């Protein structure tokens, strides 16, 4: 069927959240550690298993999750895309009855400024990753850039 609203994966996120702190807390603390009374560790170790065995607790009651909703976890900069190019798609299909609504310049207005919005978030984001992604991330950006461009061309 047609998609429906966003599943709630939140639970997920912070499992996956609360098992990073623990782990991040051990490794600032073991890293510093020289020598002596080493309790303070242990008790990062207690945190972490808990924040584990917690997860095992928050996770009980969640379904399943989907090829899709498991990348939205996994990989959420490639969910992203995807859902974008998706939405790219989904419009264009509907390009016939848009016109006979009387709103084929109006979308290609909008897709104008879906363009002109992602270029500057593109930019922004181009500033930020470090140099080694500068080109897998500029791939990234380009491919959905170019995804609004089959959209404005089409309207
Ligand atoms: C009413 C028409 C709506 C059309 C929606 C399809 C266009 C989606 C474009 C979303 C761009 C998101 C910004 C991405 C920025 C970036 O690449 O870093």
């Amino acid at each position: 069927e047609a998609t429906k609203v966003q599943r709630d994966i939140s639970a997920f996120k912070k499992v996956m959240q609360n098992i990073s702190l623990a782990v991040n807390k051990f490794n600032v603390d073991i890293e510093r550690y020289v020598g002596g009374d080493a309790s303070h560790l242990l008790a990062d170790g207690n945190v972490l298993i808990k924040a584990t065995l917690d997860g095992v607790q928050s996770l009980q009651n969640e379904p399943p999750l989907s090829s899709m909703e498991a990348l939205a976890l996994v990989g959420p900069v490639q969910d992203l895309s995807n859902q974008i190019m998706l939405a790219i798609q989904n419009l264009i299909d509907k390009k016939e009855p848009l016109v006979q609504a009387g709103f084929g310049g109006k979308v290609e207005n909008n897709l104008r400024q879906q363009e002109e919005a992602a270029q500057k978030l593109s930019e922004l984001v181009s500033t930020k990753v470090p140099h080694e992604l500068a080109d897998i991330s500029r791939q990234l950006s380009d491919g959905i850039a170019a995804g609004i461009k089959k959209g404005i061309d089409a309207f």
